[PDB]
C-alpha cells in the first residue's frame, strides 16, 4: 500500500481532506504539505500537526501563545507526534514519521496551529 | 424596542451571535463591537461588516486582497451598507446606521473580512 499523502492548505483556511488512513503495513508515513494560496505565512500560514485527540486542544492552545517565530508550537512539546513547518503562499514541506509511533485503537487528530485555524483545519488519522 | 446590540469577536475566531433582528420601529441601529481576546489585530483582527447576502462573497474577496492597512475592505466599496473598523485585542468600536437603508424581505449578512474569518464569523440580519 502507499505510505504518503499530499495535503493542501489554502487561503480559504481549509485542508483538502479531513481524514487520513495509514495502512499498518507501512513502516514510515510521509505527509507532503503545500500552500497554493497567495497570502503570506504571517496572515494565512499553515502547518500539519499530529497528536492524540486528547492532546489536540492543549497543543493548539500553547501553540497559539508561542507566536509566529516558533511556528505556533510550544518548544519541546512532547505531545506532538509529528509536524511540518509553518508555511505560507507558494511554499511546501514534508514530514516523514515512523508508523510504530502510532497504536491501533487510539484516536489521532491532525490540525493547523496558526491562531484560529484548527476550528476548520483539522481531521482524523487512523492506523488500519 | 431596543435598537442596539453588543457583539464580541474572540481569539477562537467567532462572534457571540449568528443572528440579528432589527425592529422596524427603529430609525437608527447601533452595533457595539468588542474584542475580549489577547491576540493583536494583525493576527486576529475582527470587524463587523454588513451587506446583502448576494454581495457578501464579493466584499470578502476584495477585502482580503486590500490588506491590513485598509481594514481588509476595498476602498469605496458601495456594497458595504455599514461597518466598524478592524479591531484587535482589548479594543472596541461602534457603528450606527439608518434603518431606512434596509428593506423588508431582503436577505442581509454580517461578517468579518479578516482573511478566512468569514468562514465562521458570519450571521444573518433581518428587518422585522
Ligand atoms: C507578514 C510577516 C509580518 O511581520 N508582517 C507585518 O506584520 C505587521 N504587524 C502589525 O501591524 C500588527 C502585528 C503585526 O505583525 C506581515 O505582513
Ligand atoms: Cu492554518
Ligand atoms: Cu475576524
Ligand atoms: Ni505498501
Ligand atoms: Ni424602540
Amino acid at each position: 500500500a502507499e505510505c504518503s499523502v499530499d495535503i493542501q492548505g489554502n487561503d480559504q483556511m481549509q485542508f483538502n481532506t479531513n481524514a487520513i488512513t495509514v495502512d499498518k503495513s507501512c513502516k514510515q508515513f510521509t505527509v507532503n504539505l503545500s500552500h497554493p494560496g497567495n497570502l503570506p505565512k504571517c496572515v494565512m500560514g499553515h502547518n500539519w500537526v499530529l497528536s492524540t485527540a486528547a492532546d489536540m486542544q492543549g497543543v493548539v492552545t500553547d501553540g497559539m501563545a508561542s507566536g509566529l517565530d516558533k511556528d505556533y508550537l510550544k518548544p519541546d512539546d512532547s505531545r506532538v507526534i509529528a509536524h511540518t513547518k509553518l508555511i505560507g503562499s507558494g511554499e511546501k514541506d514534508s514530514v516523514t514519521f515512523d508508523v510504530s509511533k502510532l497504536k491501533e485503537g487510539e484516536q489521532y487528530m491532525f490540525f493547523c496551529t496558526f491562531p484560529g485555524h484548527s476550528a476548520l483545519m483539522k481531521g482524523t488519522l487512523t492506523l488500519k
